């Protein structure tokens, strides 16, 4: 693992950042700090773009494909949309008379979810330009939610209610928790049937101490589960393989519990990868693997044997208070915060891009190096320096093609 870039802006010291990856693509990395503004950077850390903003942004969210950024600010009632393909900036009045409090796409449809300060939401059709107001889905701020594989939306708010919806913003289920809801997830529970396949299931944190799951096949029988004191307070949660969760809790320690039906909420593995503190978790499905940061350094593991430490990077003097990790889904680069407002990007795995034609080769050997040989006819290696990061690349007898998107 080598560390590619670092972004430490004047702007942002002595405050906690935010910032969001491009979903698919993994080019661009949007960021966020106490300046008003989400500036947008290329995988390189070169700043490509930057939205001003009237107020604090309060959340941002990338759509499907990662063509779309939209971005939410206090004081504001426009929603910000800027597009990867153009560079440009767009504006769309959310027609509420009030402040957001919630921004999220869904994984499947061009549908985007804004919650309000009030408990209104509204969801917009970006593919269609359909919007869809919904008066009174909470009476207070909405909080949290996730998008399901079949365009539901579950929704949670500071009056201690989740709210289960279609893509057309209907309710098709409302319930009652004992805490504030954070981090809202769905899943599938794997039953021993192999004939159902929706995400019929919901995850939620409450008061940043239990775990909540509401089953939409059963909502009569919700679960909770508890965890010891020692551990401190819930940070972040993800799901993993068939039926595992990942918790992090805030004194330095990590679970793995199961999820199968008769064994749910059983730990299967703990570790205090942290002495003091543990600020976040990152699960990456693409590498089977994932990354944990706190005591200012991040711990890499493999998921297959948490027992197995795959990288320790330590973090020097300046970076004391880590903040939040996230990596690009093709599993490529982690982004690491810090509560003191910089930002930091590590190379986690090479993208394995190679191609041949007859005896001659070439193949990706640094981001922005693809190097081409004929190892039969025994040619000195020749090293190509490139304009971006390839998603593809091809070679002939006499050129070498790399591109990215829409582009060579």
């Amino acid at each position: 693992m080598k560390r590619i870039f670092s972004l430490l802006e004047k702007t942002w010291l002595g405050a906690p950042i935010q910032f969001a990856w491009q979903k698919t693509s993994g080019n661009y990395l949007a960021v966020t700090g106490a300046d008003y503004i989400v500036k947008i950077f290329d995988r390189h850390g070169q700043k490509r773009s930057e939205i001003n903003l009237p107020g604090n942004c309060v959340a941002m969210d990338w759509d499907k494909d990662g063509d779309v950024l939209a971005v939410i600010a206090e004081k504001s009632s426009c929603i910000y949309l800027w597009d990867a393909n153009t560079n440009k900036t767009s504006q769309l009045d959310n027609g509420m008379r009030d402040q957001m409090s919630f921004l999220l796409w869904s994984k499947v449809g061009s549908f985007l979810a804004v919650g309000t300060v009030k408990g209104n939401l509204l969801i917009y059709n970006h593919q269609t330009s359909r919007k869809i107001p919904v008066l009174g889905k909470h009476t207070k701020r909405i909080t949290c939610g996730c998008w399901n594989a079949e365009n539901l939306l579950a929704l949670g708010g500071e009056d201690k209610m989740i709210t289960v919806s279609n893509q057309e913003g209907d309710t098709i289920r409302q319930t009652q928790v004992r805490s504030e809801p954070s981090n809202m997830q769905f899943f599938l529970m794997k039953m021993d049937d192999r004939t159902s396949a929706a995400e019929s299931m919901i995850s939620v944190v409450l008061g940043k101490k239990t775990l909540f799951f509401l089953n939409l096949n059963e909502p009569d029988n919700p679960a909770d589960l508890e965890f010891q004191q020692d551990f401190g307070n819930i940070v972040c949660y993800n799901w993993y393989g068939d039926g595992r969760i990942m918790i992090g809790f805030s004194c330095g320690h990590f679970v793995v519990i199961s999820t199968h039906t008769g064994e749910l909420g059983q730990e299967i593995f703990q570790a205090r990868n942290h002495k003091d503190n543990l600020t976040s978790i990152a699960v990456s499905q693409t590498l089977n693997k994932v990354a944990t940061c706190g005591d200012n350094c991040i711990k890499i593991q493999d998921l297959v044997d948490l027992k197995d430490m795959y990288v320790i990077l330590n973090l020097d003097e300046e970076n004391k208070g880590l903040g939040t990790l996230s990596w690009t889904d093709d599993g490529q680069l982690l982004a690491l915060s810090t509560q003191r407002g910089s930002l930091h990007v590590f190379l986690t795995k090479l993208p394995i891009l190679g191609d041949a034609c007859s005896t001659r080769i070439a193949y990706l050997t640094s981001l922005l190096e693809v190097t081409v040989a004929n190892p039969v006819e025994g040619e000195l290696p020749i090293t190509v320096s490139v304009d971006v990061e390839p998603n593809f690349v091809a070679v002939g007898l006499y050129h070498l093609a790399v591109g990215m998107n829409n582009r060579a």
